[PDB]
């Protein structure tokens, strides 16, 4: 029950195995009771009965086994990898999607390997714990139930001997298990942390290499994954020293036994009949209990597991809900005297800011290399639901709408654009339906002045591109990320310097094509390269976390605020 | 021997623990031979032996057992966890190392989440393969060997059913053993598939929000975790109906037994003394045998992964070696008619390009968002050990040098740049000895326009940075990787597109600094906002894939040569 029990719910759906295989295992049962009623009489009867016995029992032999024996095997095998393998792969899904349903700051913060490692190695764990140790800890524990309600009444002298130890090896048996959620709980994280040394060396390959640390690497993963050999033997060594410890409260009961056959039989009551049932019965109900101990092991590796990411699981949908959803967008953006800061407790990134982009026009977002532009930019988007004050959509805030759509009122260019490793038409495709006509995409390519090195590059559009842009120029990267972004076509678009790595000519080749687009839609660009604002509706100075101009290019030109400063750095 | 027998190798630097868990096995047989001898006895004979035997043998059994059986037992487990934790874990540590020693394109081609798996996953395999395989195979491989060679002489007549089946049992085993090594082979790279798609999930979850295909995701997922399910159930299931068919080979020639008692024994020969032991011990040879297969499965799929993982090893050192190390470098970075392509065969992405870079001389490189700009960039550091021509380090080719200090001769700041999650500091000091003077940093951070912000930041070059500069600004980023290549301080520097994404104010302020140090050193600068080129000792226009022109700031403006059209371009 509880956490355990917690469990059993997402294995409900699959329970069908779990009978199948332990119907299985009944049926192996009863194949037993006749092998042996074949076996030992051959045995040393066997020139006794060698004739009708012999001869007609050997097709009944092979008949009886390969029938219940070898169609029970595959009956027990074939329901018991089933309902793990689904518990486990269904396990890792429902994380996966909770993953992203993790908006924020959260894969800030932790390196994106911890997480990666969940998935994989947390629920192969949970895994061969539901299955292989349900039917285990069901079996050897249906044995130890059978064996200790036999001794009970059939012998209650000897029964007041497993009510004096039967305690003791549960209770310095439940001990040993909570080491065992322990140790290998952090045994995990440590696996999570060999892969995150993993992901970097590769990640920073380009780096580790002028770098001049590729050994600094070698050192930082051997402590790791050292950390990791020996984690996981801290758990094994503990498991082995648990089994001989338990061999000492059966061998304890089992001599108590001895000693009250020396004196108490030699009183009767025992005899050469209950010295011989009872004794052999101890003798045997401490093997299936020492082995329900050695699989207890791998229940608790995985039931841990489930509760590490049961929890992980658990955690909360940074993906707060509000409610209007709509499809149409005028996009009016509008947001007072917003403050905002990052993770709660430090100095905001942005104060007191107030501003409306109307439906159609272009503001544009310029500033010092440190005040809240990007902050801002992506803070439209929802990214981080806010600090104190009201962003909205159409006199509606963005809590009021749902996220989701939300989300499809706006196409953005980020800073540095992130791309996927699939074909220069899917990277611009996967930007909703993921499936428009080739027509948009050729022309979004096209408006996007890319069509020309697509078209260079054989295969085109169904051209394989490097993960995350990595067989191509930045450039021809960013403009894509802008091909997709600008397919899309939302009523709010947001282009975070989208110029960043430009052929000048090419640069102003795009601007003539945004404006001719934009020209209807409300568009918000954010750039350094002033020369792509001269001519924007409105454009927003803004220093050290907070606006400082609102103006023309002209406005501000005049009055010598800043933005003309930056505008006279312009060249020189 | 042989793929099993290169594996040996690596785990011979651990054979001690092979030998002392085997010894462990041993020392438990001799306390079972002991065990037997005092439990039948007291079973029935109990009362028969109440006095003497029953009180004076108890603590012998208490002390017999805790002694040999607990303290064996833990030297098995001991031993034996050992040799596996130690082999998997040098295992991955072998591939780590050897992953980064793939210089080039390898990491371009195949997502780098195939390869974080290959360690995490495959090394784990080979790993149980390895210990707990070898120990049975070797106990119920004993055992197999000791019950042919027992029904050999001692019963040449039914050792010609042995010579019948045997070699059956083992063809058959042989075939299911190579299904084994390959349904888990291919069940490796799906789970390695699952990670690739799980890593994009996260990595690409700005995206994935506006993008608006969470949910194709989960699609893609789903897809792939279940391809793993199913991957692995197929081999399970494969490995239960190998039981079953293999009792039918072992019921077969027990069954002739049974046969051959009917009519043989009726023509004694085998009578009541051999009818029962070579009968007996066939019935029991068919058990360790019928282990030592459901075993093997698990020893495939380690060995099968010993393998994948064992070439992927055997692979070749992309990073090909030269001789020649120097440690002093005046600049003078020089190459001529050097044509170069990516991967082998398709069109050139840059042509017969000759140029030289004296020392402490600036030489640029602007041109078409297309041309080998980056390319050329990083063609210096050898990524791509060229394709045809000659680049020479001061006369002496890049393949004379060793490519060590010949990366050691450079500093770099990558188009889009890649950061750590260490502190400032670090993702400066990870520069060349990861362990310089707080002042160089300082300095550097300083040198670098950006000591301000990080000062501005609690706990300055001591805080904790953003996976890969997350939390904080690209251009505060590219300062620090700026900041970083600057510490280096190296002869000859390349900043590509370094300004990428900045104030120009604070543009202008590095572009005053690198003047200021560059003084001296070889600097290869390669931009496009021009700006920061005015002043080069000489500029390399260059458009697709081919140069086209080399001028100062002048003679190019005054050419009139697409360099001119640029810099026209430049505003307006
Ligand atoms: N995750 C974060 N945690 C704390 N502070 C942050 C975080 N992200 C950004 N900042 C702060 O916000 C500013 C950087 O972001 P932002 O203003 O968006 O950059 P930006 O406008 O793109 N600047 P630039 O890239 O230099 O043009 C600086 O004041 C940073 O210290
Ligand atoms: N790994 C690669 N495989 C194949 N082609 C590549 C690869 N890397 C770059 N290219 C080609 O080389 C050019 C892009 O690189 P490069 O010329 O270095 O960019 P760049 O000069 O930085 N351009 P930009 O970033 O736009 O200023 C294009 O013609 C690409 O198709």
């Amino acid at each position: 029950w509880q956490t355990f029990r917690r469990l059993w719910p997402t294995i409900a759906p699959f329970k069908a195995g779990l009978i199948v295989a332990g119907i299985a295992l009944i049926l192996n049962a009863a194949s037993d009771t006749f092998m042996l009623s074949l076996l030992k009489p051959l045995l040393d009867d066997g020139f006794g009965k060698t004739d009708r016995s012999v001869l007609l029992w050997m097709p009944l032999v092979v008949i009886g086994l390969m029938i219940l024996r070898g169609i029970t095997s595959y009956i027990s095998s074939y329901c018991i990898s089933w309902v793990s393998g689904k518990v486990v792969m269904t396990m890792r899904r429902r994380l996966f999607g909770h993953m992203m349903g993790m908006p924020v700051a959260f894969f800030d913060k932790q390196s994106t390997g911890t997480l990666l490692s969940r998935i994989t190695y947390d629920s192969e764990q949970v895994a061969s714990s539901s299955s292989g140790a349900l039917i285990t800890v069901v079996r050897e524990g249906a044995s130890i139930i059978g064996l200790f309600i036999m001794m009970f009444y059939y012998s209650w002298q000897l029964s007041i001997i497993l009510v004096v130890l039967a305690p003791i090896v549960s209770i310095a048996i439940r001990v040993v298990s909570k080491r065992f959620r322990s140790i290998s709980k952090n045994m995990q994280n440590t696996m999570g942390q060999v892969t995150t040394s993993a992901e970097q060396m590769l990640k920073g390959h380009k780096e580790v290499l002028i770098f001049g640390g590729q050994e600094v690497e070698t050192k930082r993963f051997d402590k790791v994954s050292n950390k990791m050999r020996l984690q996981g033997m801290k758990m094994v060594s503990a498991s082995s020293i648990s089994d001989p410890i338990i061999q000492l409260i059966a061998s304890l009961a089992l001599a108590f036994v001895l000693y009250a056959a020396s004196f108490p039989s030699v009183m009767d009551s025992l005899t050469a009949g209950t010295i011989t049932v009872v004794f052999s019965s101890m003798i045997a109900l401490m093997r299936p209990l020492k082995s329900l101990t050695n699989v207890n092991a791998q229940f608790q590796r995985g039931m841990a597991a489930c509760q590490t990411l049961f929890a992980i699981l658990d955690s909360e949908q940074e993906k707060d809900e509000g409610k209007r959803v709509i499809d149409r967008a005028t996009g009016d953006l509008e947001f007072r005297n917003v403050t905002f800061t990052y993770p709660g407790r430090e100095v905001p990134a942005l104060r007191n800011i107030n501003l409306k982009i109307p439906a159609g026009k272009t503001v544009a977002l310029v500033g010092r290399s440190g005040s809240g532009k990007s902050t801002i930019a992506s803070l439209i988007t929802r990214f981080y639901d806010i600090d104190e004050g009201h962003i909205l959509m159409d006199g509606h805030d963005l809590r009021e709408y749902t996220l989701a759509s939300l989300r499809n009122q706006v196409a953005l260019v980020s800073q540095n654009v992130h791309l996927f490793n699939d074909t220069v038409a899917n990277n611009i495709a996967y930007a909703r339906t993921e499936e428009y006509s080739r027509e948009q995409i050729e022309e979004a390519a096209r408006m996007a002045y890319a069509m020309d090195f697509i078209n260079k590059m054989d295969n085109g559009l169904d051209t394989i591109i490097g993960e995350n842009g990595v067989l191509l120029s930045g450039g021809q990267r960013q403009r894509i990320a802008i091909a997709r972004a600008l397919l899309r076509d939302s009523p709010i678009l947001i282009l975070d310097e989208a110029t960043s790595a430009l052929d000048t000519e090419s640069e102003r080749a795009i601007q003539a094509a945004l404006d001719e687009l934009q020209k209807n839609r409300t568009s918000l660009v954010i750039a350094h390269r002033l020369s792509t604002i001269e001519q924007a509706d409105e454009i927003v100075v803004v220093e050290d976390g907070i606006i400082v101009e609102r103006g023309t290019h002209s406005e501000l030109l005049a009055q010598h605020g800043v933005y003309a400063q930056l505008h006279k750095m312009q060249f020189g």
